[PDB]
C-alpha cells in the first residue's frame, strides 16, 4: 500500500520538450542545474527512468561529484543511489552504461509477460522485480521499493514514464528546469506524454517556488 | 544573440510577439483539443490589456475550428480608450488558413467592429475564397501553406506595427521557425494535461540540434496560481 516520497526532476525547453523530434538529446541546462541534479541524486535513495530513456541516451545515472560520493559512503550508503529501469519486456541492454559505471544496486522492473531468457541474463547484473501483465504496475513497484528500504525516489523521466507516474497518482512533487530555448515539434517528447488527461481529470498543482538559475528557471510544483 | 530585435519603426514587418497560456507540462489544450482552464482572472486581464495595445491579433485555423474565439477586447474601458485615440475598437483580426476553411458563421465575423483578414495559400479552393471575400480581406500567399514572412510584410505595409500571435501550436511553430518572433510570453498554469497528442506551445516539424532557437529570460512573475515567463528571442544557437 505505501510508497517512497516520489519526485520528478527534468529539464525542458521553454516550449515543454525534453529532446528533439528525432528524440535526440540537446543542451537545455548549464553547469549549475547539473550541480543541483547531482545534489538530488546524492540525497535520493533511488533514481528511476524508463526503458525509452535508456535506449535513447544510455545514461549511467551516477553521482558525479567525488565529494558527494564520499559523503554518501561516509554515512554508510553506496556511492550511487539505487538505479531502477522501468522495462516491460526486459529489453534493457546488457552492455548499458548503467551496468558499466560505478557501484550500487541496479533494479530492472519488468512485466510478467517478459521473456524468462532475457530476465535470467539481466539477473546476473541486477535484481529483477516482476509486476503487471504487459506493462509494469507502477503502484506495486513503488510498494516493493518502499519495502526494501527506499524512502526517496527521484523519477528523472522519460516523457511516457512521467505520464505513468503522474496518472497513477504516485507523485508528490514536480521539478521542472525550464531552459532558454525552443525545440519545437509535434513528435518531440514533452515533459508528460502518454495518453493524456481529459478535460474532467486534469491534475492540479500548487507552485511551491521559482528560482532563476544561470540562463533558465527552476519551477517546483506540489501535486494535488 | 544573433536575432535583430524589431520595433514599431522596423520596415520589413511588425513587432511580433506570442502570448499563450500553457500547462506545467507545456500543453495548450487536451489530447482531444478541448480548451481547459489554465489561467485565472488576473492573467485574463493582462491578456485583455495586451490585446488592447496590439494593432492586430493573429490565430491559426485550428484555433478557429476548435474554439471559435471572437478575438475581441472585452473591457468597455479599453475599447473606449482605443476609440477615443482614433483606433478601431478592436485590433485587426487575422486567421492563418491555408485551405480557406474558416467558417462563414465564425464568431470573428459576428462580434464587434474592425477589419478581418484571412490569409490563404494558392491551393485554397477558388469558391471558398470567394465566399470568405464577402466577409473579409483575403490575402493569398504561399503555394500549399501560408507564407508567414510575406504575410507579415503585407501586414506592415497596411500599417500594422504590432502583431499579437495568440497562437495555436502549429502557427507558433510557423512564426518561430521563420525567425519572425521578437518576444515569447507564456503563462504557466498550475496543472498537468499530458498526452503525446496534446497540442504543445510549439508543435510543427520541430528543430534539429543545429536549428535550435535561443532565448533570453526577460522576466518571471507569479500571477494568481501560476507564473508568467517572458522570453526575448535571441536567434539560432549555432
Ligand atoms: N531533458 C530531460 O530532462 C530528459 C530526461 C530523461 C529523458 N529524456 C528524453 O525523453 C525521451 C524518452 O522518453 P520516452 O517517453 O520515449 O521513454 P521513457 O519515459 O523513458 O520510458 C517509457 C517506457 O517505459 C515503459 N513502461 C513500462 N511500464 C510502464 C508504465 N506503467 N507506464 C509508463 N511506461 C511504462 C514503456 O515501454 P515498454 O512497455 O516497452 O516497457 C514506455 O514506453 C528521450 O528522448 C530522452 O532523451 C529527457
Ligand atoms: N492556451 C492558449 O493560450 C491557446 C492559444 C491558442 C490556441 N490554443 C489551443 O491550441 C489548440 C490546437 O492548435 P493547432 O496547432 O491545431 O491550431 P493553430 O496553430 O491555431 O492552426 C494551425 C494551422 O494554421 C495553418 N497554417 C497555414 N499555413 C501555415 C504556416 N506557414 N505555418 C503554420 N501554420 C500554418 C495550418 O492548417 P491549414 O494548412 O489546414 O490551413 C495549421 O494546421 C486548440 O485546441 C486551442 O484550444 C490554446
Amino acid at each position: 500500500m505505501d510508497r517512497p516520497f516520489i519526485f520528478i526532476n527534468s529539464a525542458m525547453s521553454a516550449d515543454g520538450k525534453l529532446s528533439t523530434k528525432e528524440r535526440k538529446q540537446v543542451k537545455i541546462s548549464g553547469k549549475l542545474n547539473f550541480e543541483r541534479m547531482d545534489e538530488l541524486r546524492a540525497h535520493a535513495d533511488a533514481i528511476m527512468v524508463g526503458i525509452g530513456t535508456v535506449l535513447a541516451d544510455d545514461p549511467s545515472l551516477t553521482v558525479k561529484s567525488p565529494e558527494r560520493k564520499a559523503a554518501r559512503k561516509a554515512a554508510g550508503k553506496s556511492e550511487n543511489p539505487v538505479r531502477v529501469v522501468v522495462d516491460s519486456s526486459a529489453r534493457t541492454p546488457l552492455n548499458a552504461d548503467i551496468f558499466k559505471k560505478g557501484e550500487g544496486l541496479r533494479i530492472i522492473a519488468v512485466s510478467n509477460s517478459a521473456p524468462e531468457e532475457k530476465i535470467r541474463m539481466l539477473e546476473e547484473k541486477a535484481l529483477v522485480i516482476k509486476t503487471g501483465a504487459f506493462r509494469v504496475d507502477l503502484t506495486e513497484l513503488a510498494a516493493k521499493l518502499k519495502e526494501m528500504g527506499i524512502n526517496s525516489l527521484m523519477v528523472e523521466g522519460g516523457a511516457t514514464l512521467n505520464w505513468g507516474m503522474l496518472s497513477a497518482g504516485l507523485v508528490d512533487e514536480v521539478y521542472t528546469f525550464v531552459g532558454n530555448l525552443i525545440i519545437g515539434g509535434k513528435t518531440a517528447p514533452t515533459f508528460t506524454d502518454g495518453e493524456g488527461f481529459t478535460e474532467n481529470e486534469l491534475l492540479g498543482l500548487e507552485l511551491s517556488s521559482a528560482e532563476k538559475i544561470e540562463d533558465g528557471i527552476l519551477l517546483k510544483w506540489k501535486v494535488k
